[PDB]
């Protein structure tokens, strides 16, 4: 039964491997429609480093290896790119430092040379040391475009909440596993104008900030509260950096606490066609904005990751609503694969989709499927949460539907369409969280106990990040 399934995702994993090796690497991308490749995260092979912890998991040495191998001669002081200080933290730095954890223990066993495994920790060294002139400004909060070649950057005034609020993790991290406080100091002083919100306008409700900071005293620029994308990450470690050191950062938590409180008595919305499925909306000044977003559909597995650490029954009740109206959006359309984007405002329902509406919930507003890994992500969760059957289930629909729709000779393609046959037209395109993501949490779902799971309590072992790059947790 799990067995079975577990190495059928497994398999689905070594094909993307297989074709991402055969025709891109060492580049950061493969094309799985041209066969080709492409580098849209400055070079450095974005797809093998972010494959490398769900190689470790699925206990893959040979592609472990070859990841550990290509680590080593990155060369992280050159690019021809200018650099997210966001993608690079929470896809790079997590994801070496991820493969240290896992490789350092609970998978101790699996690769020979040790010297290539302390190289990770090496190199997520040298990679923050050539990032961190970012965080050199007036308030600490940083740029998150930079040149690192001519120190230079975008010029831009604000940083969005989420760019500054997901960088916490991996950078304390970094300190707690080198001795060197440097690198949680930056993050954290960032992190401190998020948590003490000015001006208080700024905060509508209690724990609900704005979208975007001053990168000149720290001040929020706008009251623009949502869990979408720009958003959404800066919620989520909030609890987990909880998780992480309950004793350093009871803080974070309380904060947490708020925002979720605040979010399912203001932001809970009903779609007027289907009273019984749940979403979030977004809150400017009063006015509420009735859309979402595949991306926020992460938001039930943090209410069900904070419900089962603080032993909350009523956050947990309240991410199962969530999980259900994501699955919603899932089951409802033709492939069984959810839209990047839909609405639900009954004023603004399209004529060409009115009875879809009707029955569905919602009307899509964007069809495309670009391979990500949120409703998957939250569905994991539930199911290690309430150990219930149907949540894996539904883990497998989708990864079967995915499998079937998006699959291509060398890897998965992104889709246009997930309400048409096979998903409308193939985009040339497969992030690099296929693989770090997709592939991982589909496996988990049908996999073994082990530490690296997501547990309930306080007995987590593992946290994490956004890249879904598990984090040892402090101590
Ligand atoms: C396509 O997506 C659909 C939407 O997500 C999905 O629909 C169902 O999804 C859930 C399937 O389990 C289901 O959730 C359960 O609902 C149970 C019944 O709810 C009814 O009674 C309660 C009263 O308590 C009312 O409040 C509801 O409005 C409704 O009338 C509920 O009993 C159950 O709760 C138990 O289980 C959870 C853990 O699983 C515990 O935490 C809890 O304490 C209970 O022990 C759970 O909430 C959901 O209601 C339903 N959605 C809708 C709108 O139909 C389809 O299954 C899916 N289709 C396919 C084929 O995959
Ligand atoms: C990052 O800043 C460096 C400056 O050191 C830029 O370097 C280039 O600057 C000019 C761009 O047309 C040219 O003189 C060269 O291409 C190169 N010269 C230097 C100063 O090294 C670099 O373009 C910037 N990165 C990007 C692409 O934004
Ligand atoms: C995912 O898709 C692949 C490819 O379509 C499925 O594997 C196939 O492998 C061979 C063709 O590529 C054939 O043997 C079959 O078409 C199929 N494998 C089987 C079951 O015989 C793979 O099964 C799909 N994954 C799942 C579990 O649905
Ligand atoms: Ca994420």
């Amino acid at each position: 039964s799990n067995q079975a399934k577990a190495d059928a995702v497994k398999e689905a994993f070594q094909h993307a491997w297989n074709g991402y090796m055969k025709y891109a690497f060492p580049h950061d991308e493969l094309t799985p429609v041209s066969n080709g490749h492409a580098d849209s995260r400055n070079g450095w092979g974005a797809s093998a480093v972010d494959a490398l912890s769900t190689a470790v998991i699925m206990g893959k040495a040979d592609v472990v290896n070859a990841i550990l191998e290509h680590v080593a001669d990155i060369d992280f002081s050159k690019t021809s790119d200018t650099v997210s200080l966001f993608e690079t933290t929470i896809r790079y730095l997590a994801g070496m430092l991820s493969g240290y954890d896992l490789l350092q223990g609970p998978a101790k066993n699996l690769v020979d040379n040790q010297d290539l495994i302390d190289g990770l920790l090496d190199q997520s060294r040298n990679l923050a040391d050539v990032l961190k002139f970012a965080f050199d400004t007036p308030s600490g909060v940083p740029y998150n475009n930079i040149n690192i070649t001519s120190h230079g950057n975008d010029g831009a005034t604000t940083n969005g909440l989420a760019v500054t609020g997901t960088l916490v993790l991996e950078w304390t991290r970094l300190s707690d596993l080198t001795g060197d406080e440097e690198y949680a100091k930056l993050s954290q002083k960032a992190e401190s104008y998020l948590l003490k919100p000015q001006p208080s306008s700024s905060e509508p409700f209690p724990g609900l900030v704005g979208s975007s900071i001053n990168i000149n005293d720290g001040q929020f620029a706008d009251s623009r509260v949502s869990w979408n994308g720009g958003d959404d990450s800066f919620y989520e470690y909030l609890i987990k950096m909880y998780v992480y050191d309950p004793k350093r950062f009871e803080t974070y938590k309380d904060r947490w606490v708020l925002a979720a409180e605040s979010t399912i008595k203001h932001l809970k919305s009903h779609p007027k066609s289907r009273p019984d499925l749940t979403f979030l909306s977004s809150y400017s000044n009063r006015n509420y904005d009735l859309s979402s977003q595949h991306l926020t559909c992460f938001d039930g597995g943090s209410f069900l990751l904070g419900g089962t650490v603080l032993d909350r029954q009523d956050f947990i009740d309240f991410g199962l609503e969530l999980v259900d109206g994501c699955e919603a959006t899932y089951n409802s359309t033709l492939t069984k694969i959810g839209p990047d984007s839909w609405g639900w405002d009954p004023k603004k329902v399209p004529s060409d989709q009115k009875e879809f509406y009707e029955k569905a919930g919602f009307y899509i507003s964007s069809g495309s499927y670009v391979l990500r890994p949120e409703v998957i992500e939250s569905f994991y969760y539930a199911h290690r949460v309430t150990g219930k059957e149907i949540y894996r289930d539904w883990v497998w629909n989708a990864f079967v539907a995915i499998n079937s729709t998006c699959r291509t000779d060398s890897g998965f393609a992104a889709v246009s369409d997930v309400n048409k046959a096979n998903g409308g037209s193939k985009y040339d395109n497969q992030e690099s969280f296929l693989f770090a993501e997709v592939m991982k949490y589909s496996y988990l779902a049908h996999s073994e106990d082990a530490a690296w799971q997501v547990q309930k309590g306080g007995k987590n072992t593992f946290v994490y990040n956004t890249e879904a790059h598990p984090i040892s947790v402090a101590r």
